[PDB]
């Protein structure tokens, strides 16, 4: 499919194996989620895993009324230009 989980205390959604993850920094007293860096290791690259990590932070922020700061350059450069319908999520 696959599967991504929320590791809240590390502040990221990540692959269950902990190796792929998108990290954020919350701001504005819980109202904003700043997506600061995303990480997929090599061998796992080019298979959409990065859109999947972004797809995990966006479905989540979206279900809680939290807007996104797209700091990570993967977010406002590849992921968002390919997923415009996520753009109204932007703070
Ligand atoms: C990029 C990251 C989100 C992992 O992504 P991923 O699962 O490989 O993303 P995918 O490979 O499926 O994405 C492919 C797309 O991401 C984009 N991308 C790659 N690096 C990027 C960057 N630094 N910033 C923005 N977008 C980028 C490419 O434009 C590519 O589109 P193209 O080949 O398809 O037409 C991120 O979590 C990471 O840490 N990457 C490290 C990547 C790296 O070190 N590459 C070294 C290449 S020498």
């Amino acid at each position: 499919p696959p599967k991504i989980v929320w590791n809240e205390g590390k502040r990221r959604f990540e692959t269950e194996d902990h190796e792929a993850f998108i990290e954020y920094k919350m701001r504005n007293n819980g109202k904003v989620m700043d997506l600061v860096h995303t990480y997929v290791p090599s061998f796992k690259r080019g298979l959409g895993l990065a859109s999947h990590l972004c797809v995990a932070a966006f479905e989540h922020a979206s279900s809680h009324s939290i807007s996104i700061i797209p700091s990570c350059s993967y977010v406002s450069d590849t992921f968002l230009p390919r997923n415009p319908s996520w753009k109204p999520l932007i703070h």
